């Protein structure tokens, strides 16, 4: 909570400097997220998170913001839509509809 405190006196500054290591060690993936997701942009950085502590759906903004291309139905489960049985499933569907694409989702944990 001490890094958190001055996780927000930096913010109000702008440097996420180690503001990423004053959301994680609070255990904020939340905070890791708002900051890197809306600077950092790396999808390594949230994927992090996401791969190894679980990251929920702050990772699913990067794929939000990264969900523009003809291949980004991959990122659509790349990062895996949190838990989602079917929002990654229409995302599969809406190219036109992607049941290559689908599998690919099908790569680990298809849907639930």
């Amino acid at each position: 909570k001490i890094h958190l405190q001055y996780a927000k006196a930096k913010e109000a500054d702008g440097r996420y400097k180690e503001a990423v290591v004053a959301y994680e060690n609070a255990k904020q993936w939340q905070s890791v997220i708002r900051i890197y997701l809306d600077h950092l942009n790396n999808p390594e950085k949230a994927v992090n998170i996401v791969r190894e502590t679980q990251s929920l759906d702050g990772a699913k903004m990067v794929a939000r913001f990264f969900l523009q291309l003809g291949d980004y139905g991959s990122a659509i489960q790349f990062l895996v839509m949190s838990k989602c049985n079917n929002e990654a499933f229409t995302l599969a569907q809406q190219h036109n509809k992607m049941e290559i694409y689908a599998d690919i989702i099908g790569s680990e944990d298809t849907t639930n």
